[PDB]
């Protein structure tokens, strides 16, 4: 019926690898395919240790756990992000300090961060929105200056780079998602924790396995959780990593079709297209546009629904939310976060999106704008 | 080469159900197979709300979250259990209070619980060891008298009952595991939270969905996590639930082979076999035997290894573990927990264990004992 906003990536090989996993008699976490995926991720992206988890949320929770977040500790992050980015730390008793976005990338504004730092700050968590890297050199410098840890929420950033560097690998800890909505999926749910700070590796491994030294009599040695994805899901993921470049190249092609078709409307000021800072290489996770305001956006959404095409808005700013006024505080003026969140619209974009269907989406779009 | 202690259940239909899930274009949590599994569990076992999670550990954590565990709260549980039963509550700041097991079932001794209660106590979490029920009528009466929640750790108990009631459906909250070592697996990892106290359902659903509302704009409404298993895993589990009785019956037959073969050695006092209290219906999750002591057990373990047969001990008592001395306290005397844990040996038992290999195992056992 409808052209969907998203469909999980399907390469065609997942079933064979999964079959193989089932044949091996090991399906729980940390099996052969889990290990191969971690190896793949470690070597290709350049991280000392990668650990596959049930979700990026779990990886984020794990980072907070690793960094020993205490009640009262302050964690700086955008208000324009997914709930999990905040919950992971609130779960540890953190106070969330929100910082406004830069409107060009919808990323945390690296220039507004230092002003929000206090003697209580212990972590900053940049979010690489749409797989477009935050201004990390600046952010890493600030963090060295104020003795802060950096946890990358690189959920959307698998295959993206910043100045040649793989996203998720530039901070003490990085986090990936393999949710069905991402560029790569582990059978529908999944994440990875990237432990880039070598000093944290020992404990990371222990808390991943329920606080035991299972990777080694094993016994209760620390807090932890079951931060393992099934090896069945890892087999699925392994199939997709085998096609990492094929998927990425196709998504980028689709992304550029959108850009080429909508560029004239942008040069006329009717809309805005995404910005990709110099030195940042994206992975085409998302193609968003900015309408004039929420009414403009709502009208387009309805026009597209009439055309059996599903387009979608994204984050509701966390700080304005019930839990957000309670668990956090917005530092400075909300100049862009709420406004920009209300004009941002995401277009159908996924690996298996047919050329004919993308043309349909595009023709319908060019129709709305006149 | 070796006859293993365990192999994940393979029914033969899992591939087809998973193909269907992949064919549907929905693989993330809370898709069709997740809903069907929850329906099956709710109706067959009689629980108001069942929610599939990435692990029993996740379910235990969710339970701790639901019950609003605060730092200083005391939670009573056996020391003879898996680390997660404790970690889930320690994560919330609970102090763990350990109570000795009754040796016949290795379950928490229901008569030793009240002596451990203080004004700080808020939860007791009985563990149904080997899928054999704790003395639940007594424990629930006890908990009602003192206004305590009961969280069942029923990880090993899918298909077991207590006086006609499905294990996991009795306490305010129950927890299942669908890990590869269990009787039913969701592709290697998985769990379920059973919300039997209807009053907890509303919040349960919100916590489960990253602290948001799925009346489906949605927004940040509470703390929570990503307590979703992928629908791919749910498809696998659904296949296994379709063969729930066949699997259970096959395990029970294998179990009885062990009991029948080893009974004479037990009547001679050389070993002890498991006890199943009246009113308890087990699910043949495990067949353990008790040797005279740890040296006897090690000798038998090595003898079997020689025979290319893998037999295995189980929990190391949490109260004696590094983390356990720090996060918890053993109330009273350790009369049975440590002693009994050291003579207990678990025998190869899994759905796809061939009769010929079981005969080999039994024969090797009868050989060791003379
Ligand atoms: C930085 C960051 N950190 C962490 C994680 C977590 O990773 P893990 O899951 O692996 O643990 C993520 C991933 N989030 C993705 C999607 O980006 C997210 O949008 C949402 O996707 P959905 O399943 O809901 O479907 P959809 O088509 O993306 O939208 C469907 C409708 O929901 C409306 N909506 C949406 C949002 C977001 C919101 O706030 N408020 C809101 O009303 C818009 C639509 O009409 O959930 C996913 C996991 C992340 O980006
Ligand atoms: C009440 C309860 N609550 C919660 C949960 C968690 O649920 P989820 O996983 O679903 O999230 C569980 C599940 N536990 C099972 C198994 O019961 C458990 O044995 C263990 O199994 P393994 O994967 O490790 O393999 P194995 O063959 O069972 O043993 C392997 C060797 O390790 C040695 N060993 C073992 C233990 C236990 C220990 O402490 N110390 C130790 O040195 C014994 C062997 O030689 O872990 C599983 C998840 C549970 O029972």
């Amino acid at each position: 019926h409808m052209i969907p906003f998203n469909a999980p990536p399907v390469v065609g090989t997942e079933l064979d690898y999964m079959q193989s996993a089932m044949g091996s008699g090991k399906l729980c976490g940390d099996g052969g395919f889990t290990r191969r995926c971690q190896q793949w991720l470690e070597q290709r992206f350049g991280s000392a240790k990668v650990l596959l988890t049930p979700s990026c949320t779990a990886s984020l929770e794990m980072a907070a756990l690793l960094l020993d977040i205490q009640p009262g500790d302050e964690v700086i992050m955008p208000s324009y992000t997914f709930v999990s980015t905040a919950n992971a730390f609130v779960l540890r008793g953190a106070k969330i300090v929100f910082v406004d976005v830069r409107p060009d990338t919808m990323n945390i504004d690296e220039t507004l961060i230092e002003a929000a730092i206090t003697d209580k700050t212990r972590v900053i968590v940049p979010v690489h929105y749409a797989g477009v890297a935050c201004e990390m050199d600046t952010i890493m410098a600030l963090a060295k200056k104020h003795n802060l840890f950096v946890v990358e929420d690189a959920a959307q950033g698998v295959m993206s780079t910043y100045k040649g560097r793989a996203l998720g690998t530039i901070g003490h800890i990085g986090c990936f998602s393999f949710h069905e909505t991402k560029n790569y999926t582990a059978g529908g749910e999944g994440g990875a924790t990237l432990i880039n700070d070598k000093a944290l590796i020992e404990r990371a491994e222990i808390i991943r396995e329920k606080g035991t030294n299972r990777s080694q009599k094993y016994t209760w040695r620390d807090i932890g959780s079951s931060y393992l994805m099934s090896d069945l899901q890892a087999a699925y993921l392994w199939a997709q990593l085998e096609a990492a470049d094929r998927i990425n190249q196709q998504r980028l092609a689709l992304w550029q079709n959108y850009y080429d078709a909508l560029a004239p409307l942008a040069k006329a000021g009717r809309i805005e297209l995404p910005s990709i800072p110099d030195g940042c290489v994206q992975n085409a996770h998302m193609f968003y546009i900015k309408l004039r305001d929420i009414d403009d956006r709502s009208a387009l959404i309805n026009f597209l629904k009439e055309a059996e095409i599903m387009a979608v808005f994204h984050y509701i700013p966390l700080h304005g939310c019930p839990a957000g006024e309670h668990f956090g505080e917005f530092h400075g003026e909300d100049r862009y976060t709420t406004k920009e969140s209300e004009r941002l619209l995401r277009l159908p974009l996924f690996y298996n999106l047919s050329p004919v269907n993308q043309r349909t989406v595009i023709a319908t779009l060019l129709n709305y704008f006149s």
